[PDB]
């Protein structure tokens, strides 16, 4: 029959600043690492950049109206650091103006803001000083977080310090797929530490300012599974440490995974990054945990990622059982689909099927006492898919980049029904 969610369950959709905003060179905005990276020959498919994107900086009013039609109770978006700290030693109070306008529209339509402080658009001038590998980044982030809390505080009840440390560190500085696109494990592990430390500083600052809302981190988690024989179980443990425990353990247990740190030191040498007090600051109590879930390791979406909703069920139980009794929010979940407009409609049935499977997994967790409080679909609209540019589409709303026309997909109409019914009804 019907799978009905809790009465107070928070239904949302999510975006990120560089991915939708455009207006990259307006209002004094300085370049981010992603401006530099996308503008570098060879780094992003077809040479796509986030100059323009969905032109959301300008079109926010109409976008919010689509959100009101959808019926989301919360909209998760990110704050553009480069609009506020565009160059070394320069602060633009006006850089938060857009967010103030956006938030007014949200409140007008009874939508709660959920603001992500850092979703990867580090100002280029900080990267020029070593970026996340430099300890001084912690103070720069603190300065930005401080101004965000002061500018928006009262109007934002739900704050996310950091989006996906694994990507901002390991994928960005170690693997080199994302800005700033370096290949240096020591640098990447230094970045991981400083991202985690900056999270903790922001939480501390939030308490000290006496704000009344909630603050937490968002982690992408990719459950690993063994193929089998003791070596396969060991392989699973290595993968799990690399993707998941490297971030979960410090946040919740105030230590890095001791099984994996020797491997890190083997390939990086001494990180020379952990200072006394750091691990305590990283493990400061949060109000909630945000998780971004897409797939597992060890049929597929348009990204070629395995569809495996059981991994989400297992993951939520793992968090409950091993890590935290805090409220969990799925801050992202979604799928790429090879979408086309036929007669002004987009029939993205595969996307519907994917979200239905994941919400069923979530519903099962809730039924078994799981403290899952909210779900945000990635994404509200098609957008700049990082290294893939505009070539991959995750939206429940189609965006023609030539015309900027928004066309709600079948998935939009389906999710609207899910929200209206507060659950699955098939
Ligand atoms: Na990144």
């Amino acid at each position: 029959g019907k799978r009905q969610f809790p009465d107070d369950f928070i239904w949302g959709a999510a975006t990120a600043s560089y991915q939708i905003e455009g207006a990259a060179n307006e209002g004094g905005r300085g370049p981010s690492i992603w401006d530099t990276f996308s503008k570098t020959p060879g780094k992003v498919l077809l040479g796509h950049t986030g100059d323009v994107a969905c032109d959301h900086f300008h079109r926010y009013e109409s976008d919010v109206k689509l959100m009101a039609d959808l019926g989301i109770k919360s909209y998760r978006f990110s704050l553009a650091w480069p609009r506020v700290m565009p160059e070394k030693g320069r602060y633009l109070e006006s850089g938060f103006d857009f967010y103030k306008r956006l938030i007014e529209q949200l409140h007008k339509h009874g939508i709660t803001p959920a603001a992500t402080i850092y979703h990867w658009d580090l100002p280029q001038w900080i990267e020029d000083e070593g970026g996340w590998s430099n300890r001084a980044v912690v103070d720069y982030y603190k300065e930005f977080a401080e101004q965000a809390f002061k500018a928006l505080g009262d109007d934002v009840p739900f704050w996310i310090t950091h989006n996906e440390p694994w990507c901002a560190s390991l994928l960005s500085y170690g693997i080199g797929e994302h800005a700033p696109g370096l290949k240096d494990w020591r640098r990447a592990y230094r970045a991981a530490h400083h991202i985690l430390l900056s999270h903790g500083e922001a939480v501390k600052l939030y308490r000290e300012l006496g704000l009344k809302g909630q603050i937490g981190i968002t982690l992408n988690l990719t459950p690993a599974y063994p193929a089998s024989s003791p070596e396969d179980i060991a392989a699973q443990q290595r993968q799990d440490a690399f993707s998941n425990r490297w971030f979960l353990d410090p946040i919740f247990k105030g230590e890095y995974p001791a099984d994996f740190m020797p491997r890190v030191e083997r390939f990086c040498g001494d990180l020379n990054v952990i200072q006394p007090g750091d691990m305590e600051t990283i493990s400061v109590p949060q109000d909630f945990l945000g998780i971004n879930f897409y797939t597992r390791s060890v049929p597929v979406t348009d990204m070629g990622w395995e569809i495996y909703p059981d991994a989400l069920y297992d993951l939520l139980h793992r968090l409950k059982n091993e890590y935290t009794d805090l409220p969990i929010y799925i801050t992202e979940n979604g799928a790429a689909n090879a979408d086309a407009i036929v007669n002004g409609e987009v029939e993205d049935t595969p996307r519907i099927d994917y979200v239905r499977q994941h919400l069923d997994a979530a519903h099962r967790f809730i039924q078994e006492g799981g403290n899952l409080k909210g779900y945000y679909l990635w994404s509200l609209m098609d957008n700049f898919e990082w290294a893939f540019g505009y070539t991959k589409r995750f939206g429940i709303i189609y965006v023609d980049y030539e015309t900027q026309v928004r066309t709600p997909k079948a998935s939009f109409h389906w999710y609207r029904q899910v929200i209206e019914n507060n659950g699955l009804t098939d």
